[PDB]
């Protein structure tokens, strides 16, 4: 009946939006700061908390944004009411170690220019070339990015936060990195990725290779030897190449292209290691299947040609260059690392 | 573990504005427009768009969305993938009656007018008498919806499916109709509500009641006599007053007021029927929650003088009127009818 899915389906916005605010006003994190399983009143919250001061009423609103996320079960609940961190809510507080936490991640898929690009989504079916992203801003998401600072640290923010927990994720599973000469980066970016690996294996030579308008700025790591040009042209010399998220940019054609240019600069005995999130063919309310369908949506609304991929896919893919024996390895909820072998 | 709470808490703004681009693709009724327990595919439902005719790759974006729906069990999947409605898929399929679905209230809850205002929750808890709607638009609810007609619309389409849907369950377990003479609908606006009931029980001489600029407007039902006025004011003599999602809209001292005058137009054995969604005392991922927290929230983003309430707040209200009885009437879901005996 009606009245049980005016519930079920109208709490879906309504929850990410209530996260939302409270990552922005910091919550998560304050209500650590007060102990290990600890358990909290929306007035005491509010009174660790510089703005709110001037508002009478900052008590009883933070009272209903939190009773949605505890109803959530994104927080926990006690009697006055009392929230508490959950598993699924501690992602949330940023370590002492760093200040790493989910927070940046999370701000930058639900960024209201993200989300824009959603209110579009419904145009990469209707329309043939339509970019939801374009047809929200009016711009090519590069053009808007460099005329548009708020948005382009956001995406920074947490392709970085994200890019982290990935590494410390393949950093746990993966043993490959022992016992190699030097890898080479393909889109590396500004060479952090490899930076990480040349440090917890100095074993490794390490040969950051990005586009010369990227490398000209990428800061100095030891380990890290940076190398400019277009890999859609010639990849460099090497033994081990990385491909972190590089392949679900692409489409098929072009994703080719690249491998083959990574078989030629690679030698016999040899492989390309491919650090993604695999879809699965039976795809169900696992954060298996879940971690492969954000990005596919974010890739559609972002990047209307980019696709995440089936074990099967990257197989086709990664042979039609020239490979063989993909030896493909579970690391986390869907993280495989994918060794293409010459 | 980070990589699980990346999908737990990043689907939750995908899974919404995936329901939005399928609804708004008409996806729930064409599956439908197959069988009973069709399981239809991509490339089938994509045909059925006429405006997706042109767009090659068309059906390989549907495809791509579906899936998210389906993970989340809004669709239902089959191996190609092949959709098929559901319980809640089909609570967004117009009924051959009336051409009535959850979709219009589930396109206003997430509409951009709405989101953006979202956006701006956190304002409620910062910025002292801030109104996220106005925040995020510049003018006032009204201002902005009498010179923007799509969003009017959009509200108006929601608040009318809500509202049919919403009274079929009252009369489906409400006894107290049969056993009415007078009806006066308080706040009815245009009284489609006091027609409905007389409708049904056509010994009842209605009466809508709101203000001119609303009465102004309203068409003529048989058994409803109009009445322009300010509830706040002076409220017009009656058997029996409803006051349907009104309490809500307003906060304690201006609540009393509106129910004083109330009874001070009742006769002895004369009673105001409150129909709202009420807010649990202890909350959960239950209907009965969230039924309550949807609004609640919709109001701080909207309307932050508004509020939802629980039994014992309602009661408190009544009481502090001089009404001398309160008959809580669970009807659904968290729907009730509170009966105020004078």
């Amino acid at each position: 009946c009606y009245l049980s899915e005016t519930a079920n389906l109208g709490k879906l916005i309504c929850i990410p939006m209530a996260l939302r605010a409270a990552m922005e006003l910091n919550v998560f994190q304050l209500i650590s700061k007060f102990g290990t399983d600890a358990k909290v009143s929306a007035s005491e919250i509010a009174s660790k908390m510089p703005n709110a001061k001037n508002n009478p009423e900052a008590a009883m609103y933070l009272d209903r944004i939190l009773r949605l996320l505890g109803a959530s079960s994104i927080l926990s609940v006690s009697t006055e009411k009392l929230y508490g961190l959950t598993n699924s809510s501690c992602c949330l507080v940023p370590r002492q170690e760093d200040g790493v936490s989910l927070v940046e991640e999370l701000l930058f898929t639900s960024d209201k220019v993200v989300v824009d690009s959603f209110f579009k989504l419904k145009c990469v079916v209707e329309e043939k070339d339509s970019v939801p992203f374009e047809v929200a801003h009016g711009a090519k998401i590069f053009e808007y990015a460099a005329t548009e600072p708020r948005m382009n640290q956001v995406f920074n923010d947490g392709m970085a936060v994200f890019s982290i927990v990935v590494f410390e994720a393949v950093f746990r599973v993966y043993d490959g990195f022992l016992d190699m000469k030097e890898l080479l980066d393909v889109g590396g970016g500004i060479g952090t990725s490899v930076s990480k690996i040349v440090a917890k294996y100095p074993l490794i030579r390490g040969v950051n290779f990005d586009l010369p308008h990227v490398i000209s700025v990428a800061p100095q790591y030891p380990g890290v030897e940076h190398v400019a040009g277009d890999m859609f042209e010639e990849v460099p010399k090497g033994q081990n190449m990385l491909l972190k998220w590089v392949l679900h940019d692409w489409g098929d054609e072009r994703c080719v292209k690249l491998l083959k240019n990574c078989w030629n600069s690679l030698p016999v005995g040899g492989k390309v290691l491919i650090i993604e999130f695999v879809l699965p063919n039976e795809l169900g309310n696992n954060a298996e299947s879940f971690n492969a369908l954000i990005p596919d949506l974010l890739l559609m609304a972002l990047n209307p040609g980019g696709k995440e991929r089936t074990i099967s896919e990257y197989d086709d893919l990664g042979k039609a260059a020239g490979f063989i024996k993909t030896i493909p390895i579970p690391i986390s909820n869907g993280l495989h690392v994918i060794e293409f072998h010459k």
